[PDB]
């Protein structure tokens, strides 16, 4: 294994967080929240003189896809779980259903809160986001998520077609074996870059699902196979360089009439329903800053390639990946 590749693999080992099926602690935190939901629904619906609805849970997010990273010091883990209630979407307002869930989790941890696409519970060190779905069998065979906040108007409270397991399947199935391993490593690298360089203004940070969808569209394996021995070596630095360049190539200067100027915009459609641009909520100014930081990262990947000393190559990378990127002592 080549030197800078060795450094990338060590970096990966430091940032990776084990997926649900390999992480008893995550499974326990998830299951504690789900048990609390069940008990709280018993109580909430007894107070209404009704039988509580049942739900089936399923894993979502980066810990379901084996792309999870550890948070930086002072950050929180983001546990994502979907719950499918045995209800018909046409019988209930979606924010009302989320209110059931929020009330059920009234006293669990540091309280609960209804967000646009989920109900969030808080615990020291992590939060659990519960995406709330209606039963497809009772709702016309489509899986719909409860969108809307308590303050949302009628047009913002909707049951939106969704496909989280299809997205998970697309990410799992794009590649296989060690190719898929490099794909997941590069997603993790960019998530740590995101956490390190978008910490001043978290609301301007690109969503992790947006980085993952971008990788789905544009990541390419970088490896070499020795023609005589068939030994295979991977080159994560080169894979990242090509991927970041392809992302940059897909920015488009977009005129904004209100501001009478252009902003660079990257559109990244989800590859499953509802096929939306994952970055659509980023402002033009946030996109300009995103592009500038991606460019600086690209320049660093290229500079790292041409350094004589491993120390200097790793320093150039740590300037963008943060202090857990290993930097060997200068001679």
């Amino acid at each position: 294994m080549a030197p800078v590749q060795k450094q990338f693999r060590e970096f990966h080992d430091r940032i990776k967080l084990a997926q649900y099926d390999e992480n008893q602690t995550l499974r326990d935190e998830r299951d504690a929240v789900l048990t609390a939901v069940r008990e709280g629904l018993k109580k909430v619906f007894a107070d209404r003189g009704e039988a509580a609805p049942t739900f089936t849970p399923f894993n979502q997010g980066s810990y379901a896809m084996n792309t999870g990273v550890k948070p930086l010091e002072g950050g929180e883990y983001d546990i994502d779980v979907g719950i499918i209630l045995n209800i018909a979407k046409d019988d209930h307002d979606p924010v009302e259903v989320k209110k059931w869930i929020r009330d059920a989790l009234k006293d669990y941890g540091n309280g609960a809160e209804i967000r646009r696409s989920c109900v969030t519970v808080f615990k020291p060190g992590y939060h659990v986001d519960l995406a709330v779905y209606a039963d497809p069998e009772l709702s016309g065979g489509t899986l719909c998520i409860a969108k809307g906040k308590e303050n949302s108007g009628d047009e913002h409270r909707l049951w939106q077609i969704s496909d989280p397991q299809g997205f998970q399947d697309r990410i799992a199935s794009k590649l296989s074996g060690d190719d898929a391993a490099q794909f997941r490593r590069c997603i993790r690298y960019l998530k740590r870059w995101r956490d390190f360089r978008f910490s001043s203004d978290g609301n301007a940070a690109p969503l992790g699902i947006g980085l993952t969808a971008a990788a789905y569209w544009w990541f390419q394996v970088s490896k070499r196979t020795d023609p005589v021995s068939q030994n295979v070596t991977y080159d994560d630095r080169d894979a990242l360089e090509q991927f970041v360049q392809t992302m940059l190539d897909n920015f488009h200067d977009t005129w904004d009439s209100k501001d009478q100027r252009s902003y660079p915009r990257l559109t990244v459609e989800l590859p499953v329903q509802p096929y939306n641009d994952v970055f659509e909520k980023m402002t033009g100014m946030q996109m300009e800053s995103f592009k500038s930081k991606l460019q600086a990262l690209l320049n660093a990947l290229k500079t790292a390639k041409s350094r004589l000393e491993l120390h200097d190559a790793c320093k150039a990378l740590a300037d963008h990946f943060g202090s857990e990127f290993p930097v060997p002592e200068k001679d």
